């Protein structure tokens, strides 16, 4: 696919589960769901995204991903997750 825009990156990867919450996913945009990311920092959750947790594939679903496009992603919804 495509590293131009963190809208673009989770709007095709982070989409599948995140935008209606299936497979137990946490929204796109929660406030209770974020808190608990936002106060250990942003940079920390990336980690488990590229990693990929139990139900979420290695690299979050993006092979090529840079930090860059990476974080922007993640603050393109709420700074955390
Ligand atoms: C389904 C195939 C998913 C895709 C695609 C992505 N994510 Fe995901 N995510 C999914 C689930 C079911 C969960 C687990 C919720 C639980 O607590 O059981 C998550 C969790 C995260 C988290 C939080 C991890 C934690 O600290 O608990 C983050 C940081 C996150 N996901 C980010 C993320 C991004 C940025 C993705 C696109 C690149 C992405 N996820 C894809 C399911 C799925």
């Amino acid at each position: 696919a495509d590293l131009q825009d963190a809208e673009a990156i989770y709007n095709k990867a982070c989409t599948v589960c995140h935008s209606m919450g299936v497979a137990g996913a946490p929204k796109s945009h929660n406030t209770a769901d974020w808190e608990p990311r936002l106060a250990k920092g942003v940079d920390n959750l990336v980690k488990s995204v590229k990693t990929g947790l139990n139900a979420m594939p290695p690299g979050g679903m993006c092979t090529d991903c840079t930090d860059e496009d990476y974080k922007a992603a993640i603050e393109f919804m709420s700074k955390a997750k």
